[PDB]
């Protein structure tokens, strides 16, 4: 998988 970053607070490093 690959890391995807987004904002929701927190800056989140999600593994997709
Ligand atoms: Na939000």
């Amino acid at each position: 998988a690959q890391k995807l970053v987004f904002f929701a607070a927190a800056i989140i490093g999600l593994m997709v």
